[PDB]
């Protein structure tokens, strides 16, 4: 799949979603370009005001686009099962607060890398820092740890996304994350690796719907 990640790439995010019976969609586009370990996006809330902070659906909103050093892409599990795609899905755990659980379907339609999500939340507290709105609107970088499953053919991570509060406290959103290939083929199964991932978020000022301009930086290390 490499050779389909030199040079940029189109995306298409689709995430429909349901936290607590509030129903939603949300429309991501932009481009990647995996040289250099780098995404801009732009997604906008499709049906209306998002019920939730935006930056809870960040690591929801394509981890094939990161920069794998030369010494490790042999390890790039994401690459390798493109461009019939991987099954992504995750329980997103926030700490005294509800759960994501989402199903992702990530692959090549074409040119355009696509990205496709059903979201499921529950169990989230009214006026909690979710559903309460009282989410910084930035992001933190963060470490994602890999190890393969064999049984599976795939890969699991974890990793523990941590979201400022306005009141200067961190909101913990514990990531447990499988992926499996959906093609057919047997797969690079990589040794313990992690991703460091770096985000920007901001605004698009002539926009006036409700939207999120996402910047993402991601490269592999961990093995030398
Ligand atoms: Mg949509
Ligand atoms: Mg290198
Ligand atoms: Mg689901
Ligand atoms: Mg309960
Ligand atoms: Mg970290």
């Amino acid at each position: 799949g490499e050779e389909l990640f030199t040079g940029v790439v189109p995306i298409l995010v689709e995430l429909d979603g349901d936290v607590n019976g509030h129903k939603f969609s949300v429309r991501g586009e932009g481009e990647g370009d995996a040289t250099n370990g780098k995404l801009t996006l732009k997604f906008i809330c499709t049906t209306g005001k998002l019920p939730v902070p935006w930056p809870t659906l960040v690591t929801t909103l394509v981890q094939c686009f990161s920069r794998y050093p030369d010494h490790m892409k042999r390890h790039d599990f994401f690459k390798s099962a493109m461009p019939e795609g991987y099954v992504q899905e995750r329980t997103i755990s926030f700490k005294d607060d509800g759960t994501y659980k989402t199903r992702a379907e990530v692959k090549f339609e074409g040119d355009t890398l696509v990205n496709r999500i059903e979201l499921k939340g529950i169990d989230f507290k009214e006026d909690g820092n979710i559903l309460g709105h009282k989410l910084e609107y930035n992001f933190n970088s963060h470490f994602v740890y890999i190890t393969a499953d064999k049984q599976k053919n795939g890969i699991k991570a974890n990793f523990k996304i941590r979201h400022n509060v306005e009141d200067g406290s961190v909101q913990l959103a514990d990531h447990y994350q499988q992926n499996t290939p959906i093609g057919d083929g047997p797969v690079l199964l990589p040794d313990n690796h992690y991703l460091s991932t770096q985000s920007v978020l901001s605004k698009d000022p002539n926009e006036k719907r409700d939207h999120m301009v996402l910047l993402e930086f991601v490269t592999a290390a961990g093995i030398t």
